[PDB]
């Protein structure tokens, strides 16, 4: 099991014992942080090289001819991690590591190259920005699962936005971004420095250099992609000529002169198929080799076929695609733990590039990074659910069912202004109707389900209890402790539940005051952890579960009170 999926995979069923003595070649020409991290790892031959060098030289024949495109060759003979790039060696010994297992090899043949061009994640949310140990880590999971672009546009950042772009940024936040760089080259990520001069920037000739100027001091800062937003700038300059222009401009001044500057994105200020003669100049009058993004027919949903082809037509280039999700900005009340899905599997040329904006939680976003990862370097071998299993066993393989399980009912949005919904809690669910539907008519209730709803509760509560003591993933421990704190609740008041539709009087009543309890004890929870301005509080299992309950609860309440002449209080 690989991941992401390489294109063309080969494997003989047979295993090769380990090299204690080699005789590696060519690692004085091949990619050196290759050549590290095959090291790390460390007779029997082993060559590795880019296309050219002299180490590769019997297998420049079997390298696929796209950037980033590899051939991986383990067998009895020796071992080759030829590469059509220097980055293609680096994806070339990204596999090579995941099929090394307790010092055992398989023999297998590999051609690999990625499907989308550009691949990764923007970090352009909004809400609390990521630590810097964080965005370190980011970049190394990146660069382990074959992503290369990696936009830098924090909202809350003075130095990229209006209106202090045109300033130098501190010598310490300097220090601090060349290090994310230094980071990026180790391995191999593009640094997308995004840039969004807006806020009613009627053009002149005093901006334009002050934005070229800040570009060579980037550069100087080590920077090599950069990018432009004009991300529903309020400005004036919402005039098409005006943007093209002036990308015109900078590519015609900082892109030609410079040698290896790599990417060069811009983002229209209609970023949707609902908002809109603007595009089509767009992609008239602007440089070839300049991208522009794209989120899909709405501001948050999916790629269709029929959702690309129709801006293709426009801009008249591929689109470059930037997803939102698992990005809650709007939701943060709820955890986006869904898998990823919807967007279609064969439309790999239509499209540039592929962003996702996910989480302010990172290891949270993880999850969604890592189903991004691999459906944008292999769209045609895609296996949604695999994915999502296989993210969730690497970002916690001790305790992999038990985030499974709670992943499995963090998924849904909620309600919400976008209407953004996603699956949630689906495999009980056919038990929770049918016992809502024998115990909403006063008839009687399936066994079977009932069983099923006990051991969700007791699994929901065992999965619960054994997250919140997680060591080996400390940073998503920490994001997801409240919404672990809700979920066992959630777990103890359905169990109380299901004790309390199986009643004598005192008995009931006891459970009646445990539920109300852990209502409250919820509210709490609502009311201290996760305080933003905009979604404040927990929610979670929202779409079944919690429902479910609720109306368990009231129909066994009422029960009650029409047979003992009672009236409590069934609000929740
Ligand atoms: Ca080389």
């Amino acid at each position: 099991s690989l991941q992401p999926p390489p294109q063309q995979l080969i494997v003989q069923n047979k295993t090769i014992d380990l090299p204690a003595v080699y005789q590696l070649n060519g690692g004085e020409e091949a990619n050196p942080h290759a050549v590290k991290v095959l090291k790390e790892l460390l007779g029997m031959l082993i060559s590795i090289g880019e296309k050219g060098d002299k180490s590769v030289r019997k297998y420049s024949r079997q390298i696929p001819d796209h950037k980033e495109g590899y051939y991986l060759s383990v067998n009895e003979k020796e071992i080759v991690l030829a590469g059509n790039d220097e980055r293609g060696t680096y994806y070339a010994l990204q596999t090579f590591a995941q099929l090394l297992k307790d010092g055992k090899l398989p023999e297998v043949e590999i051609k690999d190259y990625p499907s989308v061009r550009y691949r990764g994640v923007v970090e352009g949310f909004y809400g609390t920005p990521w630590s810097h140990q964080a965005r370190l880590s980011q970049l190394k999971f990146y660069g382990k699962n074959k992503m290369n672009t990696y936009i830098y546009g924090p909202k809350d950042d003075p130095y990229h936005s209006a209106p202090n772009w045109r300033l130098p940024y501190p010598d310490k936040e300097a220090a601090q971004l060349q290090e994310l760089v230094a980071v990026a080259n180790e391995n191999e990520v593009d640094f997308v420095w995004a840039i969004h001069p807006g806020q009613d920037i009627k053009w002149n000739k005093e901006d334009r250099d002050l934005l070229l100027a800040k570009f060579e001091k980037m550069y100087q800062l080590g920077v090599r992609s950069f990018a432009v937003f004009f991300d529903n700038i309020s400005g004036e300059g919402t005039n098409p000529q005006k943007q093209a222009e002036l990308l015109n401009y900078i590519d015609e001044k900082f892109a030609q002169v410079k040698p290896d500057i790599n990417q060069l994105v811009m983002c229209p200020t209609e970023y949707n198929k609902s908002w809109s003669n603007y595009l089509t100049t767009l992609g008239d009058k602007l440089n070839p080799s300049i991208q522009i993004m794209w989120t899909g027919d709405r501001v948050i949903s999916d790629i269709t076929r029929d959702g690309i082809s129709w801006i293709n037509e426009r801009i008249k280039r591929p689109a470059y695609i930037w997803w939102n999700f698992p990005v809650s900005d709007y939701v943060r009340d709820h955890l986006l733990l869904g898998p990823v899905y919807g967007n279609d599997t064969t439309i790999a040329k239509e499209m540039s590039g592929f962003v996702t904006n996910p989480m302010e939680h990172a290891e949270s976003s993880k999850i969604a990074i890592y189903s991004v990862a691999s459906y944008a370097w292999n769209p045609a071998k895609y296996d949604t659910w695999q994915t999502w299993k296989d993210a969730i066993r690497t970002i916690l393989p001790s305790a992999a069912e038990e985030l499974e399980c709670f992943a499995m009912h963090n998924s849904d949005l909620g309600p919400n202004g976008h209407g953004y919904r996603r699956e949630e809690s689906m495999d009980i669910q056919p038990a929770a109707e049918r016992f809502l539907k024998a115990f909403k008519e006063g008839k009687n209730y399936d066994k079977a389900d009932f069983e099923t709803l006990q051991y969700t509760f007791e699994r929901m509560k065992e999965s619960a209890d054994i997250l919140l003591m997680n060591t080996e993933n400390k940073p998503l421990i920490v994001e997801i402790t409240p919404w672990v704190h809700q979920f066992k609740l959630t777990a103890e008041m359905g169990e109380e539940v299901l004790k309390m539709v199986e009643g004598n009087e005192s008995y009931f009543l006891r459970k009646y005051n445990h539920v109300k309890a852990l209502q409250q004890q919820m509210f709490y929870i609502d009311q201290t952890s996760n305080q933003n301005p905009y979604q404040p509080g927990v929610k979670t299992a929202t779409r079944v579960i919690k429902p479910l309950i609720d109306r368990t609860f009231a129909t066994v309440v009422k029960f009650f009170n029409q047979k003992f002449n009672a009236h409590l209080d069934a609000t929740t």
